[PDB]
């Protein structure tokens, strides 16, 4: 029952929220449209230990270079999360554009980003709309806790449910939970220029400040984590209390 546009992907492009709510997420810059050469060595499929052109690697430790040093890279949806097995150090952080080329190479949340981005959406058959492109986007790198970020899901407008993003007990919770739905729900108000009812962010709470880390699209294919999309799909919006999941000691 559960259906998504086109348009809910197009919004959800970094490019289309960072611009929104520069203010309320960490420092990022933007390549965009993606240089060509970048663009076809994302391509390959190799497995063993072709290179984009020295404008290209300039261009993006340029940017990283200005982030101060270290970055993490995505594509226009997705961050190379899975990639974490072809680091030389276990970590998203990259701090030369070699770094950041393998680290996208070998993502397949990148290559789904790359292949088949609109698949999903009924009002588009397949490939990619017009005026669409590709980008190269790097973050600023950030030490953060894993546990004090979350997962928000958002339905007409209304924070509908919210939980912890990774899968590690954190007892901290429990007792301050009424603090970080307030700093989620006092976000949620700041995100009022999102051009859709549905969707689900991320947030980083560290010390009393929330930062959104990504926006996503109301739909399976944003994983529910805690929840189930059977629930948040019949979840009633005119709740006055979000339900809450923390991981379970
Ligand atoms: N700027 C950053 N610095 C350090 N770690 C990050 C940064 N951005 C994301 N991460 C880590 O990568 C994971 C994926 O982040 P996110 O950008 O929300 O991608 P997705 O929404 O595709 O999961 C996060 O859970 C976070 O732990």
């Amino acid at each position: 029952t559960l259906i998504l546009t086109k348009n809910q992907v197009l919004h959800c492009q970094f490019s289309s929220w960072y611009s929104l709510f520069r203010k309320l997420t960490p420092k990022a810059k933007v390549i965009k449209p993606i240089p060509a050469t970048v663009l076809k060595y994302l391509h390959e499929d190799s497995i063993y230990v072709y290179y984009p052109e020295r404008e290209a690697i300039q261009l993006i430790e340029k940017a990283i270079k200005e982030l101060g040093g270290a970055v993490v890279p995505k594509l226009n949806w997705s961050t190379p999360k899975d990639a974490l097995w072809i680091t030389t150090t276990g970590s998203l952080k990259c701090t030369t554009a070699e770094e950041v080329l393998l680290l996208l190479k070998s993502s397949d949340f990148v290559a789904h980003d790359l292949n088949h981005a609109f698949d999903d959406c009924k009002d588009f058959d397949n490939s990619v709309p017009k005026d669409f492109s590709f980008e190269l986007v790097l973050k600023e790198w950030f030490p953060m806790h894993a546990s004090t970020e979350f997962r928000c899901f958002v339905k007409s407008k209304r924070l509908i449910a919210f939980c912890q993003r990774d899968d590690n007990y954190y007892e901290f919770l429990k007792e301050n939970i009424d603090c970080y739905e307030k700093l989620i729900s006092d976000l949620l108000k700041k995100l009022d220029t999102f051009p859709d009812p549905d969707f689900v962010f991320d947030v980083y709470i560290h010390k009393d400040r929330a930062w959104l880390i990504d926006i996503n699209p109301f739909y399976p294919r944003t994983d529910g984590l805690l929840f189930s999309w059977s629930e948040l799909e019949s979840m009633n919006s005119e709740n006055m209390k979000p339900e809450i999941r923390l991981i379970p000691k």
